[PDB]
């Protein structure tokens, strides 16, 4: 038993809301809040400029120093870095971008990260700002992820579709 309230079921391990990201990791303090991040963990936009917002940039802060240190991420790869105020940890993990002309294939890859946490709160990869089909992500994340995630849909119109379309 956990603390997210309010969500459909879609399958044995998959949940899906319409909700705003960041009002719900501020309510629930999740373990793991998924950024939709890019290489540089740039947080400038869509989910990840709206974490950053809610954690008065320290994000963005902390993710400069990652960065200097480490280098950039790959497309489909992911680090673990502080949630700040909004979650025990942030998962950050970079879907490819479609308009950057990124390989869409990788977005699988992005979703296998999800299955080293056994509890997430996250968007749908490569959606939004990313450019990619969102009923395609959600199709990803089914077909990938093995453990318990809860999944925040900010638009409720795409929402509807979403449950709709969900086959
Ligand atoms: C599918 C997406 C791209 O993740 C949706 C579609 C609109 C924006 N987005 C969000 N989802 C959840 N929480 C959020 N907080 C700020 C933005 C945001």
């Amino acid at each position: 038993v956990n603390s997210f309230s309010g969500y459909l079921k879609l399958t044995d391990n998959v949940y899906i809301k319409n909700a705003d990201i960041v009002e719900e990791a501020k309510k629930v303090k999740p373990t793991v809040v998924v950024n939709a991040a890019n290489v540089y963990l740039k947080h400038g936009g869509g989910v990840a400029g709206a974490l950053n917002k809610a954690t008065n940039n320290a994000m963005q802060v902390e993710s400069d120093d990652y960065i200097a240190t480490n280098g950039p991420l790959k497309v489909g790869g992911s680090c673990v870095l502080s949630g700040h105020n909004l979650a025990k940890h942030c998962l950050h993990v970079v879907g490819p971008n479609v308009n950057k002309g990124e390989d869409i294939q990788l977005l699988k890859s992005a979703y296998e990260n999800f299955n080293q946490h056994e509890v997430l709160l996250a968007p749908l990869l490569s959606a939004g700002i990313f450019g990619a089909d969102p009923i395609h992500s959600l199709r990803v994340c089914v077909d990938t992820v093995r453990t318990n995630v809860y999944l925040a849909v900010f638009d409720k119109n795409l929402y509807d579709k979403l449950v709709s379309s969900f086959l």
